[PDB]
């Protein structure tokens, strides 16, 4: 795999989004993995709808925190509908997916990166944009502005963020707080620290599509 990946310059990340006072992360998350493997796949690149996953995963919590492969695996077994079609509003409202009629994508998979394992998840990412957790309460975190990103922080994971490529010595992350946040609102976070947790936990759980 090459020393540089940066999926924004393949053309298959969309623009940065902001998921405002709502606890939707897992779903912004999970769609970016699904706009990747889509563009991937089939040259195209479409925006899809974090609302549908947050008002229709029922396994997940609306805007009070959720699981990105319970909505991965909502994609894979039911299928999803564009953003524009079903664009975000910040509050989890009915189901609306079958008044929107059929569904713009299906994927056929989710799978598991194996955890706690730098090179597993880079071995992804070459592949694909990857679904991936991290501890985001610290103030550090938060306060974040650009550079290398090397903590404070612990392992106590709470925020579900995407993985968009990486470089010698960083894993480069597309967050969903708006543009103002970070580098235009991504994170590049230190790796080959030897620490098998990763960086703020980013190690703990990482999930991607499966598309045929």
């Amino acid at each position: 795999i090459p020393e540089y990946v940066d999926w924004r310059q393949k053309g298959a990340v969309t623009p940065v989004k902001n998921q405002g006072s709502c606890g939707s992360c897992w779903a912004f998350s999970a769609v970016v993995t699904i706009e990747g493997i889509i563009k991937i796949r089939t040259g195209n690149l479409n925006q899809y709808s974090e609302q549908e996953l947050l008002d229709c995963d029922r396994r997940s919590y609306g805007c009070n925190g959720g699981y990105p492969w319970s909505a991965l695996q909502l994609v894979a077994q039911y299928g999803i509908h564009y953003r524009n079609t079903y664009p975000y509003e910040g509050v989890q409202r009915y189901c609306r997916s079958r008044e929107k009629g059929p569904y713009a994508a299906k994927t056929d998979g989710v799978r598991q990166v194996q955890p706690y394992n730098q090179g597993a998840l880079l071995y992804s990412i070459a592949n694909q944009p990857v679904s991936v957790v991290l501890q985001a309460a610290g103030k550090d975190f938060q306060l974040y502005r650009g550079g290398i990103f090397v903590g404070p922080c612990g392992n106590k994971v709470d925020h579900a963020v995407a993985a968009v490529g990486y470089g010698p010595n960083y894993i480069l992350i597309k967050n969903s707080w708006g543009t103002g946040w970070g580098e235009n609102g991504y994170i590049r976070i230190k790796r080959g620290t030897g620490n098998s947790y990763g960086v703020c936990g980013l190690y703990t759980s990482s999930f991607y599509p499966v598309k045929n």
